[PDB]
């Protein structure tokens, strides 16, 4: 894998951000993580939804460099969203969310699962510490 630069356009919610990537706007879905929802007519705002959303948002808005990392499998989903690991000044947003109890490790689809173990380790630590979703 390798990182490529992108520019923030808009944070959307906890696990979706809009970036400029190679000259075009693109919506990116964060690989391997599930955050509580802020929209979606179903329940609308699930618990910790607004918190994960503000966390993702502050982390990418305060960054001086954003990088995207595609995994080895498909790089877009059926909704045309890019599927990637997002880095803010060198720190993976996907792991930070999980480390803080603000996301769970998603259902995993090989071969898009390179950072699966790292993330499950951060999730177990957040569980032990009983943070946010785990309290």
């Amino acid at each position: 894998l390798h990182k490529e630069p992108a520019t923030l356009i808009k944070a959307i919610d906890g696990d979706t951000v809009k970036l400029m990537y190679k000259g075009q706007p693109m919506t990116f879905r964060l690989l391997l993580v599930d955050t509580p929802e802020v929209k979606h007519p179903k329940k609308g705002v699930e618990k910790y939804g607004p918190e994960a959303s503000a966390f993702t948002k502050k982390m990418v808005e305060n960054a001086k460099k954003i990088e995207v990392e595609f995994d080895k499998g498909q790089r877009t989903d059926k909704y045309g969203r890019g599927l990637a690991y997002i880095y803010a000044d060198g720190k993976m947003v996907n792991e930070a969310l999980v480390r803080q109890g603000l996301a769970k490790v998603a259902y995993v689809y090989k071969p898009n699962n390179t950072h699966e173990q790292h993330l499950r380790k951060s999730e177990a630590q957040a569980k032990k510490e009983k943070l946010n979703i785990w309290s």
